[PDB]
């Protein structure tokens, strides 16, 4: 019953009252035998229900006289000899299991009381496991990293980070319950420049350089993700751009950079980019992760970074350009051979029928595998990346069951064959990816069909069928001979007549066997006003707005899907021919370091600095 | 905007604020907004006043303030989404039943005729009340907020007097029935409000018809 | 085309306004027992003696970085 008065007094901030209550409590220690005076006292200062001690309650409430309160409480704990048992207490409920007083001092931005808590012997490995510090959804939880160094780095306070770093007791590479060390946590909380500043990038290089090794940046997450592949798997374009081209111009720490300058005579400079884990030589590279990431929208703005851009171009210069053209020739000849053995039906050099069957089996099997790997169960993905997978599969299986209907059951085998023919030529539209002009034209067809043509077809079909049934139900009996001026006779006949007025074909004839010629003209002219005037011209206007919006960012979407075909061609040719085409070369980067880097030359006429850190004193290619 | 989210961070005057912060650990923070007189629990709340204010043009820029935005979304998550879809199904089936007992005229399971009559009476009465409360005497208001009230009323009363002409006087009862059929399908265009894409497409049809198609029809009819 | 370009900046707001009109018209149509079933907020101890029945909105701000006083609950999280 005394502890409640202690907690109140320490929350309000009354210094003298605290002194008197602690004195009364020490007298309670005297005037009693008990079992263990420091233990019983620790039980008095602790709120057993939550584990919250008097010190943590002193720090949750900022109480402008709170520094004295911490000093008095630490002095009392020193009198009764329980300083470690006191200052290293945690919570004990599922919500905040692990939070210690150092954690509360670091996130309250108390740069003073935290030094007093460290010097008094805190635990710089807190590991606030909890379920609020490790949540399920985004809100109602933080996930700073489960460590006082991770919290001090994720709340943007470098002074406390420096205080934690230059300590012999801190464990800089302690992975938490997710597998994340400090650097996975920093690339987890990172956002863009407009939401937060660039403080996470600055704290990233601060922690990296101040430790100094590759050990911290090759640790494996619990998902097998280096802190680089994590930045690529969740689409942190800013901290990823920083990592991929990171140069340290200091002699002792030159080794842990990813971009070295070779010669740089005047303005001209040839800088080579480390390519170790950003090329598809191993499992889960950064190209494969960025290209095959059907879970983010930051892709086409992450393929423009320096190593990945020159990497994908070198691939569409060595082998991918020719495998693409070769695939186009094979599909073109398969389509022609399909449309000549189907248009020249009856009523040597006719092996084309079994050729079509062979390549239909090939395409069907291959595309079925691709669909099983793409996993299109997630919504919108089928229209997102695997539309042409699905379409190539449909057309190939259509040719299949048109052969397993022609001979096996002898039925109507023309519906499948003719559908397969028309679908084949639409797939040639797929093969426009190879050209920039003709290939980012085919990426506004997709945006325009989705946004504008679908909404127009919905409203137009409503009017077509509404006025079709109204006009049709206005016409009396067929005729005196069952067939005369019955253009708008039945439903489907009136719907066809209205469709032909929209296309502009035929001849408008209003002299119908109608009971009301005026009402007929009113409904028919209203239909003309609603579609020929409003809906079709409004389609052109909205389609102009869509083209204007998606013309700023259509080259990037095109380059992204061209990159998907490049990557799919790469993992298709054998390892001897694969080894024939490699991107970079082994270069002596440090005392003993071979990195197999790319090489990119550039010209800069603005900085004009004296050149040190060159990798080669004599310039030029030799 | 200032009043609805007004926080006083001082201990003696903390009481007269309308937005309190609960926990706010690091960056994350859970602030709760006082909702006393901005929710439609009483008479003349702030939602009812802002939404039913056919006298100002600042409305759609006042519904984006913090309590009112999350308030209207919570309503179109608990009950309004399903009452809307349910109303759309009832009107769709009333239209089909109207267009099958009118296209399959002569020369069990035909209670559809009295169903149409019943729901025509319902819609006519209800929409007539809504028009008397909307008070469309002020200019441009009928095109502003009660266009679909007027159109639903016209179509329902058309079906009415096409029944009170078919049997009571035995006259030309097809002009009313057929006009009512075509008007019914235009009212389905009303029911596009439920979706963002398809529903703010139907709000450029309104702006385009008013500004561009009317002026064009005037000059074109002259020529 | 000129009209579409002008009213495309402010068409989501007009739409949300008329969707709000149907929401409000559906509200004042269902009975008070079913109405009481759906309430937006909850009674929360705001002051010494003040129940306000407030909403609740979470947010994330990475710029201000101030020491936190005036919190309504010292221990964080939903509990
Ligand atoms: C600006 C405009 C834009 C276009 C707007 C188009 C709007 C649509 C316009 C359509 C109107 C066209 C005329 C329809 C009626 C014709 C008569 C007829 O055949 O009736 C038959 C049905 O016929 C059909 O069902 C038609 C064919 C299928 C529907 C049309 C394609 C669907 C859209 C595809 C979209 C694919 C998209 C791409 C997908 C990858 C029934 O006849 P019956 O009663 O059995 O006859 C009995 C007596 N007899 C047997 C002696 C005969
Ligand atoms: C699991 C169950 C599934 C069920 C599905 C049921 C059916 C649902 C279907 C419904 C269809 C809905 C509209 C689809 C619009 C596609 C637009 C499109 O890609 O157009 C392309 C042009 O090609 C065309 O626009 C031609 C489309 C018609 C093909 C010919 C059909 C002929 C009759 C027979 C342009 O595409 P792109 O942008 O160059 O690249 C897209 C591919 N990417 C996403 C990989 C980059
Ligand atoms: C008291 C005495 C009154 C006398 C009146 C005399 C007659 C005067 C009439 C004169 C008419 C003048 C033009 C009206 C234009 C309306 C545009 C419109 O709302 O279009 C809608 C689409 O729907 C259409 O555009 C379809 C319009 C035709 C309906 C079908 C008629 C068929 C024949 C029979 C889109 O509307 P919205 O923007 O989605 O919502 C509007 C509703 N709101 C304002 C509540 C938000
Ligand atoms: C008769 C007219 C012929 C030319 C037509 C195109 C003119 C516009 C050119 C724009 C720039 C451009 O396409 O560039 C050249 C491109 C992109 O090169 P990039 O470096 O990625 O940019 O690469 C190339 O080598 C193109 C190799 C294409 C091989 C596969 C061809 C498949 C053909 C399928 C047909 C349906
Ligand atoms: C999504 C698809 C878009 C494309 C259009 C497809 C359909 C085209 C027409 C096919 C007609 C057909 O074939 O049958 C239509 C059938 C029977 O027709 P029938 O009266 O016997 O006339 C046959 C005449 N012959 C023999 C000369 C061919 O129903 C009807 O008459 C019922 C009409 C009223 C109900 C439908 C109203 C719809 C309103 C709008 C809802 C959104
Ligand atoms: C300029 C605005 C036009 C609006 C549309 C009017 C229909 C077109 C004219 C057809 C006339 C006709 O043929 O019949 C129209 C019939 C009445 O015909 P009646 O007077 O009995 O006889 C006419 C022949 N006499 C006089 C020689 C005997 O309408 C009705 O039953 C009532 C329809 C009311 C519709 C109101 C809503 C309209 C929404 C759009
Ligand atoms: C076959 C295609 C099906 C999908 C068609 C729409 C695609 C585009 C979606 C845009 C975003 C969107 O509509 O969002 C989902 C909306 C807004 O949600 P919000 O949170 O207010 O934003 O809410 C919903 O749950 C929608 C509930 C609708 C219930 C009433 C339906 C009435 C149908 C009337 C038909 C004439």
């Amino acid at each position: 019953r005394l502890k409640k008065r202690i907690f109140a007094a320490v929350s309000e901030g009354c210094v003298e009252e605290l002194r008197e209550l602690l004195q009364d409590l020490q007298d309670l220690c005297r005037r009693r035998r008990g079992l263990d005076v420091p233990d019983f006292l620790m039980h008095k200062l602790t709120a057993s229900d939550t584990g919250k001690t008097c010190l943590m309650k002193a720090l949750l409430n900022i109480n402008p006289n709170t520094k004295e309160i911490v000093r008095i409480l630490l002095a009392f704990a020193e009198e009764n000899d329980i300083l470690d048992r006191f200052i290293n207490a945690e919570y004990t409920e599922e919500a905040y299991e692990g939070q210690t007083a150092l954690n509360i001092a670091i996130e309250r931005r108390q740069g003073d009381i935290t030094a007093v808590l460290i010097a008094a012997g805190a635990d710089v490995n807190a590991h606030a496991k909890g379920v609020f510090f490790n949540p399920k959804y985004q809100h109602e939880g933080f996930y700073f990293g489960e460590t006082p160094l991770a919290l001090a780095a994720c709340t943007n306070q470098p002074e406390i980070v420096q205080l934690l770093m230059e300590n012999e007791q801190t464990d800089i590479t302690s992975q938490d319950s997710r597998g994340n060390n400090i650097l996975h946590a920093l690339v987890t909380v990172a956002e863009d420049f407009k939401t937060q500043n660039d403080f996470v990038k600055r704290m990233y290089d601060m922690i990296l350089l101040r430790s100094g090794n590759w050990e911290l940046e090759t640790m494996r997450n619990n998902d097998g993700l280096t802190p680089l592949q994590l930045a690529a798997k969740m689409g942190k374009a800013e901290i990823l751009k920083y990592i991929l081209s990171r140069e340290i111009k200091e002699k002792p720490l030159r080794s842990l950079s990813r971009k070295f300058t070779d010669w740089a005579y005047g303005p001209v400079s040839s800088s080579l980019y480390d390519l170790t884990n950003v090329d598809t030589t191993t499992d889960n590279s950064v190209l494969e992760i960025i290209v095959y990431n059907t879970n983010i929208d930051n892709r086409h703005e992450m393929l423009t970074l320096e190593p990945l851009h020159t990497l994908l171009h070198t691939k569409w210069k060595k082998f991918a350009k020719y495998m693409f053209f070769l695939s186009f020739c094979f599909y073109f000849f398969y389509n022609i051979t399909l449309t000549l053995v189907s248009y020249y039906r009856p009523r040597l050099q006719l092996l084309g029928r079994m050729f079509v069957l062979i390549w239909a089996t090939c395409i069907s099997v291959k595309e079925g595998i691709a669909i099983f790997l793409l996993r299109p169960s997630d919504l919108q993905s089928i229209l997102s990346d695997a539309w042409f997978h699905f379409v190539f599969f449909v057309q190939a299986v259509l040719v299949i069951l048109s052969v397993f209907l022609y001979l096996f059951a002898y039925k109507e085998y023309l519906a499948c064959l003719v559908l397969a023919m028309a679908l084949g030529w639409a797939n040639m539209l797929y093969y426009t990816r190879g050209f920039q002009s003709m290939g980012m034209y085919s990426v506004m067809i997709q945006k325009v069909i989705l946004h504008d043509v679908l909404k127009f077809l919905f409203v137009y079909i409503l009017f077509l069928l509404g006025f079709g049934v109204a006009l049709a139900s206005l016409i009396e009996k067929c005729s005196k001979d069952k067939k005369d001026c019955s253009s708008y006779g039945s439903f489907s006949d009136a719907v066809l007549e209205l469709f032909k007025l929209t296309i502009g074909l035929g001849d408008l004839n209003i002299q119908q066997n109608s009971t009301y010629p005026i009402l007929f003209l009113f409904l028919l002219i209203t239909y003309v006003i609603l579609t020929f005037v409003l809906l079709l011209n409004m389609l052109i206007a909205l389609m102009g707005e869509t083209v204007e919006n998606v013309s700023k960012e259509s080259e990037r979407i095109w380059r992204l899907q061209r990159a998907r075909t490049i990557l799919e061609f790469e993992k298709m040719l054998p390892e001897w021919l694969r080894s024939r085409f490699r991107m970079g070369e082994l270069c002596k980067v440090a005392d003993e370091d071979f990195r197999l880097c790319l090489r990119i030359n550039e010209v800069k006429w603005t900085e004009w600095k004296t050149h040190v850190s060159f990798l080669n004193e004599d310039p030029g290619p030799i």
